[PDB]
Order: C-alpha cells, then structure tokens, then sequence
C-alpha cells in the first residue's frame, strides 16, 4: 500500500524543479557536468567525495526512469549539494553558488512534493 510512481509521471512532476536549477546563470554552470578533478588540478576530489553527482546525471536518471519514487530524486539533488558544500570553502564562489541552487530548490520542491502525496 505504498504509493506507486510511473516514470513518465515522475518526470512530468519533477522536471520543472530540475529546470529551475539549470536555468540559474551563472550559479548552475559548475554543476551542469561532473566535476573533472584532472581538469581542475585537484586530485584529492574523489578521495573526499566518494559519490559524485551533478545536474546532467540527475537529468539522465529522470529521462531514463531510474527513480522509483520522488525522494530518490531529492537524495541525488542533495548528494550534489552536499558534495559541493563538503569539498569547497564556505567563502568560495562555488559554495555560494551551491547555496543559491539549494535556496531555489527549496522553493520549487515543496509544492511539487505535496502534489505527489
Ligand atoms: C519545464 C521543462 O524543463 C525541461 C524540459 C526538458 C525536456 O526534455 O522537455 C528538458 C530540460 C532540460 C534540463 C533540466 N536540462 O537541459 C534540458 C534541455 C528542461
Ligand atoms: C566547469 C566548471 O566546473 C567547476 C569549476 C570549479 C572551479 O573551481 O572553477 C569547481 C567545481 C566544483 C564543484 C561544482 N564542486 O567541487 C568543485 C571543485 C566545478
């Protein structure tokens, strides 16, 4: 008797919340693709961040039906935020950017989630 979610249904409901993150310019730019530690010259990245996540990966998961239920989408969006908050200094542009995406997500996700209950 747990609620069931069809992937097309989940995509219709959640994709505008992902679009809200992506549209944030410039704050979304560092998050639109996986961190590349070799490019950035930060070989300790994957030692610190065990489970990388980014907006393109979440999008591909939505597009291909990999979330059974909406809380799994929330988990990935927060994995991305937490990884950035963990790795980067609080004063850093990227950390502040991350916080902006979180503030946006907070506004967008609450009414969407209630509509899925
Ligand atoms: C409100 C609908 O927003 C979108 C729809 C589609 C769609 O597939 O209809 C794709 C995107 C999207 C995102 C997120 N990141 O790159 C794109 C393109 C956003
Ligand atoms: C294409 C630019 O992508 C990034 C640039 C920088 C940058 O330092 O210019 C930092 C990150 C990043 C994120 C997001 N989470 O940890 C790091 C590092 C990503």
């Amino acid at each position: 008797r747990k609620k069931i979610f069809k992937p097309e249904e989940l995509r219709q409901a959640l994709m505008p919340t992902l679009e809200a993150l992506y549209r944030q310019d410039p704050e979304s730019l560092p998050f639109r693709q996986p961190v590349d530690p070799q490019l950035l010259g930060i070989p300790d990245y994957f030692d610190i961040v065990k489970n990388p996540m980014d907006l393109s990966t979440i999008k591909r998961k939505l597009d291909t039906g990999q979330y059974q239920e909406p809380w799994q989408y929330v988990d990935d969006v927060w994995l991305m935020f937490n990884n950035a908050w963990l790795y980067n200094r609080k004063t850093s542009r990227v950390y502040k950017f991350c916080s902006k995406l979180a503030e946006v997500f907070e506004q967008e996700i609450d009414p969407v989630m209630q509509s899925l209950g």
